[PDB]
């Protein structure tokens, strides 16, 4: 098995002389073949805060990581890394990572306080933002790295360890090489899978500090309850293939692809790649937005319904999605608030609006249940309502449906909830 | 590797037109090929309590789970499931599970409060008993599922994840994809010429069945025909898998020390210390129509050496395999030790469930002390003082310590008597 | 994949008639082909405390474990084990481990209260020191075992489970299970040494607890791994603390030798007790030379850079470059010793002084690094190094170095650290 140098949202050269070293919400880094050298260009999306620049690479950096404070570069074969702070007030530094025969740097990342290097032999080397060595650990061979502030999210693979992930903050490991439930891959894109065998398109922390990964199955995975070792769970919160299928009107397209950049609360910042290649090429299009959706849609049922004719989605199928999505986001946001506090200023209102949408979707499900003479299923749905005003609304729907026992029982719920 | 639809104690079609979808202590579900459709029959062992029924299957359900409240059916390719309550007062419901290209349902299970679906892509979908979605999780590819009340026991396999299991209660995960110490089948040249090859094509993992015991402890039964039980699962750091029944070994002892290849065990459930099963006779290891009457196999710890058992059962006969009391006591001590720990944990956490647990536990701890005393007597009979004293420290009841003293006196070991009395004095004082 | 009987620092027969069953800090056990039987010799390094003895082996023991209380022997095919207490007051006992067809005993170990057996089918069988069966468990196949006092360090492997380890402490009056089959970040192997890799497929040369009770392993990559913070489940980490290949390369003057090899016996604080094997074989042979010593070194050096520096100037290492290794090594050892003291207390009588001297070497290395930072007018990098200083007198010296380097802002900021720490007392 060959360990290849990984960087978030990086693209292959292909048949061109240029490619993207890395991409995210901050910007993107490109390198161009220039004879015996390379031409690196660091670009940003917010031109008001940052100033795009260029320089010549004499080493051939194939590793890169970009944040709001600086840019980190690495050469997987020689072991040379270089950190370049955005503000020239702070000076650049270059270091050489010790490598045994056959050992390659597989992934690098950087925070305002840490610089991290992982190798194919499972060496984990950390530094501060100035290049001072702080630790040298032995882990399962690292294949992917991301970091946000003090949190570090690593992915490991070996034929003797399997596919795992680790999550650490400043040292403390919430997760130590726990199994990672990401799907692995099974053509014009042959160049990509030689470039990224794992098929990890990108990985990152969300805007609220939750670990996310986006693999070859084009599904956004989010780790919930990562603060609770026994309550942790990976959530599929966006099947990008399905949503595109619904956008395109139910046709099997092979010209639209998603390239993940970041997750902002409920919206995936991405690049819509159009063509035969699944990876974006120069020039880079304008960043798009894709709202997350729980994988509760059935393609077959969607085909049955949409025979007469965007794909139209049934109220109950849509109510289930909105119910689950609100439930998921509510738990995450509540955890973030109770542990890390308000971060952007509107969380209490966002959470409030969230619990409202949670109840509306449930009532839609409650109505269909009553509309199907299903008494027991309706009562079960009633118990899942949060606000007392929602239980009140449930009674009104229950009265119109000629279900007296339901009305009593829902009122009995109000009796218990009063206490 | 092909992910195949799994169901507890399910059997393959083979070259016949009928098979069992699933089996347990409640009953068994069979399906028969009927032209372009299937004929499903749900049968029960307690004919007084439940009503056997039939219906025609137009979808081709290859997944099934059976409990005391209802029956769950699943179609691995279309993603269609159907829950059928035993009492017609409660209505049936059918749902279609979202499936990606190539994704198959690999296992389903149901409790009075939960309905669970697992797929080959590692999607884990849970519902209430009425079909209301509660959660959608991503895990390692699921190959087997079982559930009891709010607890869920899943088995996972991938060539990139290995063989693992999870234990959860609804949310909380006592165990998250921890290694599962279960043997996998060995499909070599002899197995490819074997008559039971159809079973391992139908169930690659060789998991014959898995279930929670009557006291709520996770059990699994694989191709090595050994019942495995997860002890101390409530304490994440103290958990351990216990081989509590080598069915190959026990049949070997029943048969008088001979290697039979015509008797096979088909696991249904575990009730305290007794494995509810079907004794299959023939060349096939899976039960066939008509289904024989359920048997009962008592659990035994695998601590015996086949050669040693032969020597002893030869000496006894010239003076089933007969086992010397002192030798058998080692197995009896360990089995009682194991069952006592399990039951004590069950009581302290979940209380009496059937009403007699405290009496069962009392009788259990009694057999525990008796076996220890037999080992203690053998130690004393060999002038092994240190070994005898070590056994004494493992005694539970104070009256057992007293009996140990008499054995020490009859064996004329006075120093032993003093130390054993100091144990009683020390334990008396600690109260 | 073939499971093979493992014992710590055990060697293969090769083309000779003798080999070592196991070697550790206590002594070594050897077996010699004696016609149709074997001649086992149990030897000790402390000839004053223990008594070397011999006996004839009619069973063909290929498994062995030696501690301060007794010697454990095992036959992987018949399943026969025998525990031999060093003090003849306690009688020997022999047991036969139940084995299915093809099942082999893969590893054994012993504590003062337990005798442990692991098999290739993943069976785990324990006994007390007198032969009373205590447990029969099913685990991931155990391939290596070591023990110190009441602590047990196991290694597991299967093609369906991967490479893992477990750490437990079952004492006289307390149970504690620190690690249960967590992933083990050890490297696996990929000729004259062919006899050894058929003898030890995993390539685990040896594994053991350090003299202070920390788990160590030494694999085919000849790098000593040490488990730090193993008492804290969320803080645990494996540390590469000795690349023996790298250190030999530095001893030999930067040349790639293929005739000098390390055979690990134990870890004493900061020193690896080992046998320096010279020749084509990587394993020691009879008769055994005198044990050597190898001081641990953090793998933070680049071969190319070391050569350039030693040409511009054994390999000579610049003070500013060597300080990084010394800083990290002291940092690592300090954390370990601090953990050991707070939990298990003083063990040998000099620990409080060792720790003090350790924190002193820690501060010196930082100050030398701090000087280099000042020497490059790098204020922020220098200030960051200052925050890592322990002693207030070290902060005082840092000010002095900051003054001499004409970095006034640095002097001001470092004083604020001293000021803040003064009130926070």
């Amino acid at each position: 098995f060959r360990y290849m140098p990984f960087s978030p949202a990086g693209t292959p050269f292909g048949f061109t002389d240029r490619r993207y070293l890395t991409m995210n919400e901050v910007g993107y880094v490109s390198t161009v073949k220039n004879s015996e050298q390379y031409s690196i260009t660091v670009s940003f999306f917010d031109v008001g805060r940052f100033r795009e620049y260029h320089f010549e690479d004499l080493f051939g950096y194939d590793l890169c990581f970009l944040n709001e404070k600086g840019t980190l570069f690495g050469q997987s074969k020689t072991g040379q890394i270089q950190y370049r702070p955005h503000d020239s007030i702070h000076s650049n530094w270059t270091k050489i990572i010790p490598l045994q025969a056959g050992e390659r740097i597989t992934s690098v990342a950087a925070t305002p306080v840490r610089v991290i290097v992982g190798t194919s032999l499972g060496y984990f080397r950390s530094f501060n933002q100035f290049g001072v060595p702080f630790a040298v650990e032995k882990t399962s061979p690292i294949v992917a790295l991301t970091a946000q502030n003090y949190r570090v999210f690593s992915v490991h693979y070996s034929q003797f360890h399997g596919l795992s992930y680790s999550l650490s903050e400043l040292k403390r490991y919430y997760k130590r090489e726990c199994p990672l439930p990401m799907s692995l891959p099974n053509d014009a894109n042959l160049d990509y899978y030689n470039f990224n065998p794992m098929g990890i398109k990108s990985l990152f922390f969300s805007s609220y500090g939750d670990p996310c990964i986006f693999g070859s199955d084009n599904t956004l995975l989010l780790l919930s309850k990562w603060r609770s070792p026994e309550e942790s769970k990976w959530l599929p919160i966006l099947d990008s293939n399905m949503e595109i299928w619904k956008m395109s009107g139910g046709k099997e397209t092979t010209d639209i692809h998603v390239w993940p950049l970041a997750l902002a609360y409920d919206t995936l910042n991405c690049i819509l790649v159009k063509g035969k290649h699944i990876w974006p090429e120069f020039p880079l299009p304008l960043p798009s937005e894709m709202e997350i959706r729980m994988p509760v849609f059935v393609k077959s049922k969607l085909l049955e319904e949409n025979k007469a004719i965007e794909i139209q989605i049934p109220v109950s199928m849509a109510a289930e999605e909105e119910y689950l999505r609100s439930k998921v986001l509510s738990e995450l946001l509540t955890d973030t608030l109770e542990n890390d506090g308000e971060m952007y200023g509107n969380e209490n209102e966002v959470l409030a609006a969230l619990n409202g949408a949670y109840d509306k979707a449930l009532l839609r499900l409650f109505a269909s249940a009553c509309s199907d003479q299903n008494v027991e299923k309706a009562l079960s749905l009633a118990h899942e309502l949060k606000q007392d005003r929602a239980l009140t609304a449930a009674v009104k729907i229950s009265e119109r449906a000629e279900l007296p026992s339901l009305v009593k029982k829902i009122n009995n719920i109000r009796e218990a909830r009063y206490e």
